[PDB]
């Protein structure tokens, strides 16, 4: 197992990362942003795809047709993603006409300097740690490039130690929470989108300086609902071959709820996790709902 | 598959039972008890072996050498198992009888002769875990399915010997009588000395520090786990594949926390309340 992780991951700037990405990190380091670039940042499996489609719809005034012109991972390039010449986020962005929407899972400390220098707006989305752990576990099982996660308890231990891609979820959300105090960095919660999607959609429309009409909001709401996105080949990653994403084992649009952790954490693992969580987050005003 | 699951079982008087036992059930119901017979009754996986060895040691005044003259399932016949009835019929008194039968199904002869009975119960969650591994390792059992699936079966009493809830509630009522000693696995775990002394007095034996000392040492989990007379290792893998899961598995209280998800635990507790809130019987998980 530890050997598996050693083969699959490597650190960059002290953060564990997919080895393929690290090989060409210089391209990420020197990435050139544009003033109107919009960054969507998240710790893995926090609802990136969901908010990305909401944002894309807002950019297209809710035109569903314009949102299916290409798959989501081509419409919204994954900044640091690189797999030799098979996948290249920086290349996709470089050739992309503005306004560009950039997806990234990088903690603030690793975001390319250009983005800060150009004062680009950023939307950060987070989700409670327990549900993120469950979602990430299945991701490890379905997606190529990951070591065997082993049992759920084993995987959760590594999660608690930040020994997974992008490092510590705890440090990730806390660092972005600080950046979120800024007006140009909108800090959102997955659970808030679940509880009152209308409120969050209207919040996003205003953040992006667009006009919130009843018709636009309505289109966004049903189009970005879990069931619709799960069936939408543009947003469900099903165009990817099984060797890349084996959705037969687990679909990308898995369950889309808050609280699935209760179906995976044993009572003992939950007790241990909560204790560790409290130590990690006690000194923070950031509060999540499970 | 439900079909494959129940193919291994057959109901007898309302409770699911190992098909082989049922074939000879008339012999069980017609069993002839003796006045000095001692019955050790338990729902499966509640510590039967543990309390059986404690009782045997008391009968043998703590003579460890005597407790190893034969394997436990021969020293203390499993009444309804088949050949328990034969072993008992051919055994000299005083006889110690092991059984997992609810009080309503205990052979009439035992009640008619007013035999002493020791009943041992354990919290439902830990019993479910212990029983789950028993299914995986013991022949005669179908695939228990996933743990959540097995727990569902357990809650519905769709396992050998039926409803744990009805089993413990009925025996609790019988336990009100001074003739039926009602014990808890958790009590043996928390203060074995207290329970051993209680057992010695119940069995009208003279307690001594030596006797108590010997029993406590001899009946510890580690000792019994390594003792071939009590760990069921003499049975071939075909009968009991302990490579999959040993009979003497963990011997603790609370292992349920390592198996029940938060969701399953919540569902189980809700169901538990509906089944037990009217009983004065109180546990500890
Ligand atoms: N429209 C939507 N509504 C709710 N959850 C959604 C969603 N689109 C994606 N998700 C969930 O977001 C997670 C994927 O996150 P990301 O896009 O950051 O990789 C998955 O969580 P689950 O695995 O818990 O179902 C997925 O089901
Ligand atoms: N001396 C001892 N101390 C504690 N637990 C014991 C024990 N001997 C057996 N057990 C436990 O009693 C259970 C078997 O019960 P029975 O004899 O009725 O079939 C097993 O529980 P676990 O599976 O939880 O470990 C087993 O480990
Ligand atoms: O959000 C994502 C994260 Cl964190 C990682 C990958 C991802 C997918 C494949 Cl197939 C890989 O080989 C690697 Cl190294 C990363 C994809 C997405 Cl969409
Ligand atoms: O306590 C026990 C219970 Cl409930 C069942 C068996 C048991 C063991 C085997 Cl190998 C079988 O084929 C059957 Cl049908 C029951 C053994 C013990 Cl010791």
């Amino acid at each position: 197992s530890e050997l598996d992780y050693y083969e699959k991951f490597e650190e960059v700037h002290g953060i564990l990362m997919y080895k393929d990405f690290v090989k060409y990190w210089d391209n990420v380091e020197a990435f050139q942003a544009r003033p109107d670039d919009l960054v969507i940042a998240t710790y893995p499996k926090s609802g990136t795809t969901w908010v990305s489609e909401i944002v894309y719809m807002i950019y297209k005034e809710g035109d569903v047709e314009k949102c299916k012109e290409d798959v989501i991972f081509n419409r919204i390039p994954f900044l640091e993603c690189r797999k030799e010449n098979l996948m290249n986020g920086v290349k996709q962005l470089d050739e992309m006409n503005s306004p560009r929407i950039v997806k990234t899972h990088l903690p603030p400390e690793l975001l390319p300097a250009s983005f800060w220098e150009k004062d680009c707006k950023i939307i950060y989305l987070c989700r409670n740690a327990k549900d993120v752990a469950v979602s990430f576990y299945y991701f490890f099982l379905m997606v190529a490039g990951h070591p065997n996660p082993g049992s759920f308890p084993e995987f959760v231990e590594k999660f608690m130690q930040g020994q997974v891609p992008y490092g510590s979820w705890y440090k990730h959300v806390k660092s972005w929470w600080e950046k979120g105090k800024s007006p140009r960095v909108l800090f959102l919660f997955y659970e808030d989108l679940k509880e009152d999607i209308r409120k969050e959609v209207i919040k996003l429309i205003h953040f992006l300086e667009r006009k919130p009409s009843e018709e636009l909001v309505d289109r966004i709401i049903h189009h970005t609902s879990f069931q619709e996105m799960k069936n939408n080949p543009s947003t469900n990653y099903t165009t990817l071959p099984d060797e890349i994403m084996n959705q037969k084992l687990s679909p990308f649009m898995r369950k889309g709820i808050t609280g699935d952790w209760k179906n995976h954490f044993t009572v003992a693992l939950n007790e241990k996790f909560d204790k560790h969580y409290e130590q990690q987050m006690k000194e923070s005003t950031l509060k999540f709902r499970t």
